[PDB]
């Protein structure tokens, strides 16, 4: 028995390719314009006038028009510990998200599998990614059961990853699809803010920022190498990936899982760290490709907050349109953590196709997707678009 | 720019190979024979006499001689909520394991890197795995910092996976090493029972079993394809992997992360489920290699409890000696969750080299490693030994 014969026959041939994208959000749509009034009332903080005004300026600066939240006024009224800034509430929050993550994930996955059009039994690997809650068996096992995947699907349960993990799940699905002939990877990012929602505190203005930004949603992909011509439909190709930790950024973004739920802290200037280190990431990715004009590639960036986007645009002298799809997703859904960049890929490919452009990457060939989050970590994914 | 040229040049050629293994445990050695007395007095349960006799039988039948534990008597007296069966204690347990997981993994990682011999700057990928605590940035970031790995090391943080993830980390490391030319993966499993230790309760004997069995330990590997001859030293090769969920096992094993720490439940006969489905797993792995004599391969099985081992042995008619490495690890260290199977690979290759056998897999060519845990999930990894 030859291990090299087995290895050759086992592996796929071409680049890992995105073949379908499906998204989903909780039904409750929350307008940002009236959020400050709603939030300060539901957390019983209507007396904190100076703090409410501060929040109002945060929401107004957010560039977020609306968010979808599983949390409702009725749920919050049954959980006063959730509405305080710091009250023992993990068990309640966990009971919401252990169900809502996989539920929401299932709606996005069903849509992606419908688009792909192939039997669900051809799904050989499943990657599930959430920052909301944890359980054993995890959300990967719950989604295997809910969707009726084969019990031998190969699972990768990525918990407590944070905002930057839309990048991580592509970097992982790339290697699973490329290394294994026939592999078809379902990828599901599903993020629900019930573990981070909390009352306001004037000594914790970073925590308050998270209340203006974070929203819910789930996105699902089908990733595979060697698509079957005219049966499967490539959308984007992944070519190269990287993950790095920016210098001078220790403690920049932290989240702790405690008895009071998932806390959020911002100790450094994120927009300034990301914009100071984005050029280095682009040169690593693009220099080996002979490309140095960053307006000549299509862009996907995790919209941690609008300032990250403005500062990256300013630093590199991106034309205002480069961030359009990214900003459109921030405007319609807010910061959905790991799911955001996947929604941004969906928006771009849908707009490109609806608008009759020549490729799924806004008529351009090469593209870049970035994930930003705790560390301070930067994930990079180099993509190629597909004609039509 | 040709993507297929980029893809051919990017990928490794040969099978993912284990190139170094290193292990570490907390200094505190806890004797099993006197554990009952010690455990019942630290938890205030002396008055519980039927209960204590039952824990004594558990400990006597566990076939564990000793365990290593970060938790000491001094630490427990400072945390009565941890010593109770169900009290608010996650904040205190997190504070222990956010620090101790990476610290303990660092010790094993240093040992594996020393064995390997190559500059730690050549480590391209890092997989860290733990069922003990969660934090953001996670234990992967902490380990990157503590070992001085490059900031651009590609990280995979596997949290809340459970017993069975010694198999999961090898399955992951195999695709990472094989798809990426020059990739060298540092794998670190580190498990600390400070999040699961709790007081005894006569109506929760499944929980009590966990307190006879779980122990602390970290194991680290270097995994890479295309070893440099006579510079790097292959120990085992990975050839094929699988993960599946046993039929009829819904709810068999569950752990929930709550305000009271990580709870542990056993609702079905695990030794029975495993033993009933181990043959199917074996034919899937070995039928394609033409092998049906399960005494002809070397064995590594996660020792969930000794009864899993006994019932698998009886089911297949393994000679008693097949489980010797597995049982020696169970004997000296107890169930260290994900790390255990890694400690077994170390034991086996060390005994086989020490004893002058022809291969690192007990003088046999082909071997199998199994991880068992929540789902009920069975991880399979097919291994080939190395000559001498």
């Amino acid at each position: 028995v030859s291990v090299s014969e087995i290895r050759k026959a086992q592996r796929a041939e071409g680049p890992a390719t995105i073949l379908a994208i499906g998204t989903a959000n909780p039904a409750n749509c929350v307008e940002q314009s009236t959020y400050p009034d709603f939030y300060f009332k539901i957390t019983n903080s209507e007396h904190k006038t100076e703090l409410k005004e501060k929040f109002q300026r945060m929401c107004d600066k957010s560039m977020i028009k609306r968010r979808y939240m599983y949390l409702t006024e009725e749920i919050l009224k049954e959980n006063p510990n959730v509405c305080e800034y710091m009250a023992p509430s993990l068990d309640a929050r966990q009971d919401m998200v252990v169900v809502e993550v996989p539920r929401l994930g299932k709606e996005a996955a069903v849509k992606a599998i419908k688009e792909w059009g192939q039997p669900k039994s051809k799904i050989t690997h499943l990657i599930v990614c959430t920052t909301s809650g944890v359980d054993m068996p995890g959300a990967d096992y719950q989604l295997t059961k809910l969707l009726g995947l084969r019990p031998y699907v190969k699972r990768y349960m990525m918990y407590q990853q944070g905002c930057f993990a839309g990048g991580t799940v592509l970097r992982l699905a790339k290697d699973l699809a490329e290394n294994n002939k026939g592999a078809r990877v379902l990828v599901v990012c599903s993020e629900v803010t019930a573990v981070t929602f909390r009352g306001p505190s004037d000594t914790h203005l970073d925590s308050l920022v998270g209340q203006a930004l974070f929203g819910d949603g789930a996105a699902a992909l089908i990733v595979g190498s060697d698509p079957v011509p005219e049966i499967e439909k490539p959308i984007f190709e992944m070519v190269w990936t990287a993950q790095t930790i920016a210098p001078d950024s220790e403690g920049a973004i932290d989240f702790h899982l405690r008895e009071a739920g998932l806390t959020f802290h911002l100790l450094k200037d994120v927009p300034g760290i990301v914009s100071k280190n984005i050029t280095k990431a682009l040169v690593e990715a693009f220099e080996p490709l002979g490309i140095s004009d960053y307006n000549s590639i299509f862009w996907i960036a995790h919209p941690g907050g609008p300032a990250i986007l403005d500062q990256v645009e300013q630093k590199l002298a991106l034309k205002p349109e480069k961030m359009n799809a990214t900003r459109e997703v921030l405007s319609e859904y807010g910061n959905m953590s790991s799911a955001c960049v996947l929604f941004i890929l969906d928006e771009m490919r849908k707009k490109s196709t609806q608008n009759g452009l020549k490729t799924t990457g806004e008529g351009l060939e090469w593209g870049v997707l970035f994930g930003f989050g705790p560390g301070l970590t930067i994930e990079t994914v180099v993509l190629r678009s597909v004609a039509i």
